[PDB]
């Protein structure tokens, strides 16, 4: 009886921070409640001003991690307020059944649902919205986030040993496809309605105008740069819920990585970078032996520094002579 | 002496059926015996009714699923009828030598071959036609399929437990690259000789026109939709020749995966997506746990809902609520 | 200290070759120099005579592959000569800290520097220039290769055995973005500065005009076939700096692979096609059962065929008919 369980109620934060949780179940099964909102926003996406409507859970681009443990129920209240255009829904891909709940859950501007299910498979996994008929417009329009379901007694190794991190973040990349006319330019719709055929034809290319962490090019940089300090570690989840990836820290690795983001499989180690399919999330699990300026990308190189897939860590600490050094600085011949 | 070994002649059924076969080998090593006549024809690929002039193994896109066990003898009789017009032959990437066989098959219309080799490598694998010059130009155009070279011990998971499937499926997966004007309409061809060029030069694009299952857009929806019931445990071998693909069961998991489909490796557990890369085939091992409408999909969600690579199951059964359920339905604030 | 340690400088060789090494380490840990000479030079890289103006280490694309064992220290004296007009600098995937030593590396024509890092983690690597604003020109240019840091052990099976390769080859592929008018036709440049804007505009494109191994469509074909015998055991290194790769031995198999190339996972067994994620490598091991023409491509097959991934290993030896034969060979019906 799901009544005798315990309830908990998340507050949920905005990427790349994560809400509070233990990694080491502290309590039996839960019901682990959530709440989202969902906002339709315009959102500027890059250096130029390209203004998007944009569609969220939450008011983000990701919308927020989620975390609960191996056989809790999540049990979320959606809301689509009135201030909202269009019908949303959700597929949470670490569900069973009902589209991953996205048969379950639509709801017009002014309605809310409530879902439960059991997350029976730990791992990070994707959840997206998915309206019958404009799946992929909801879903490159930002309307997407990440769910972990850690197991209950947290990560382990490839040998059974424990995993703990210090400090999680959550990297949400985000393909979108702003429609372009001929000479190249975006172009700008009076309403979502007028918009879509557009949308479509530009989603069609299979080639997306921009490639972001966090919403916006140069999210994760400057003020908003990752941080670290050397010897911790860090589990960075990073999901892609349409189109793949392959993520690297520039100067580090993927010491332990969940490539498809599956804890129940052994994590493979000491990876450059790793390819996270379109509609998955993965984890990378490395702890900072150098203090410096990272930057985490998707490693196709155009896609990070041409268009947005590129953040940046900040590390403090001691910088090891011994594991790296400049023995001859650049000099003259 | 191979002529010592027991022949078993195998009639094969269209995708996404799978032939008559046992999972555990009740013999020995057996000569199997497969013919495949290779038929040209005209298919409709979409809802709009594009026609484009197909190549196929035994009139479907994909060919047949081909089922034997390690260290079997696979025999192909390979037919191409003097009503075809163009050269063909046959990659098995199941077999050792000659290009896979492609060397060794060179068969004109109103000419067969016959060709034998062991089947060394437990899996599932891509066969695809290859004449020398024109390989992209025959796969893409659907001459392609699958074999599954089952360990004579049937299937086991990642602690070496039996995994035995209720059901088979075989979905094969196609990249169609029909020719666009500069307005952006499909073309239409007189002769494979005037195709030719027109047909490279879209294939340059690296832009898909069509990704779809079983040869056509909803080939594997309404009426053709894979079915099952609660409880049962299906195999989906799934194939790209040519183009990387991320399958995906919405609503479910791969519980057992070989994303890029070979045996002897453990599976990788609970997947929600997995990247079978192109010129590879993949298998999902999944017990369903609730009914419904399923879809199956390329998580790029643009291929999947806009381009054709999305299919459906029907399940049957009964719901679990304590699985998922709706709290409170779709309602007004 | 690392001035008691010995060092041992090495002798690059051009790829597909590979420079002296020994698998198991007959010594203990070692600073092993290399030196690479930055070269800018223009290339011929099809069949049409398409130059580009590439940007190389030690003169090819791709560069050298380096080979040390894990715990060595490499140390590499980066030479960037005054006939060069850009700046350059070097990420190695294998090194911790300064982005790869990116950071530490930075040379104007006319100048030298010395890096030095701990080789800490086993696995091929991709090295690649990184020149902070324009790092996916200098790699799409051709500047990049790998470094294999080998377990001082040698390489191991999935069961803990050795594996011990008798020939290495390193394939690195390489996409180019050769601007194109509208008419579809490459544009050529007066100046590195005048060429950049295009250059940029092509790779935002993410369709290379140009996919090759070696540097050039057919580098590794005819005299510059890679060759083997039957019974020989090869390692086939194969990196793509900046865009996923499927690569595939037609007529073969990856018979232990590390797809994204990190020697203390378990290989992947049985591989037809595996995936290297962009801004990895790989490697692949093989046992020779055939004589004959092999094609190494990637797979997809448009990639391979029409924009240039394809290479060829010249295997001699005795045919074995059980394992593949012409049961009977292309006649008339
Ligand atoms: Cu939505
Ligand atoms: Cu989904
Ligand atoms: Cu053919
Ligand atoms: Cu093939
Ligand atoms: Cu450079
Ligand atoms: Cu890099």
């Amino acid at each position: 009886d799901i009544s005798t369980l315990p309830r908990v109620k998340v507050d949920l934060v905005k990427p790349p921070f994560v809400h509070a949780h233990d990694q080491v179940a502290k309590t039996g099964p839960r019901v682990v409640e959530f709440t989202m909102t969902i906002e339709e926003k315009k959102l500027v996406i890059d250096r130029e001003g390209t203004e998007i409507h944009a569609m969220t859970f939450n008011g983000s681009v990701p919308g927020p991690l989620m975390v609960v443990h191996e056989n809790d129920y999540v049990e979320l209240r959606l809301i689509n307020p009135d201030t909202n255009t269009l019908l949303h829904n959700i597929d949470f891909h670490a569900a069973t059944g009902a589209l991953g709940g996205g048969a379950l859950t639509q709801v017009n501007p002014g309605e809310e649902t409530t879902l439960r299910f059991k997350a029976t498979k730990p791992g990070v996994f994707v959840y997206h919205c998915a309206p019958e008929g404009m799946v992929p417009w909801h879903v490159t329009s930002g309307m997407n986030g990440a769910i972990m379901v850690l197991p209950r007694d947290g990560l382990k190794d490839e040998k059974g040993q424990p995993l703990t991190y210090d400090k999680i973040y959550y990297v949400g990349e985000q393909d979108f496809y702003v429609p372009k006319d001929e000479a190249g330019n975006y172009k700008k719709y009076e309403t979502p309605g007028e918009a879509y055929e557009d949308a479509v034809k530009a989603m069609r290319t299979l080639t997306p105008t921009h490639i972001v962490f966090n919403g916006a090019v140069g999210a994760l940089t400057g003020d908003h740069a990752l941080t670290a300090a050397v010897g911790e570690r860090v589990l960075v989840v990073h999901s892609q819920a349409n189109r793949d990836t392959r993520p690297h820290l520039i100067g580090g690795h993927g010491d332990y990585v969940w490539a498809t983001g599956k804890f129940r499989n052994p994590p493979d180690l000491d990876q450059e970078t790793w390819l996270i399919p379109g509609g998955t999330a993965g984890a990378a699990f490395y702890t900072f032996r150098q203090p410096g300026v990272y930057a985490y990308v998707n490693h196709n190189l155009i896609e990070a520094f041409e268009l947005g897939a590129a953040g940046h860590f900040k590390v403090t600490g001691e910088w090891n002579d011994d594991l790296m050094t400049s023995v001859v600085k650049p000099a003259s011949m």
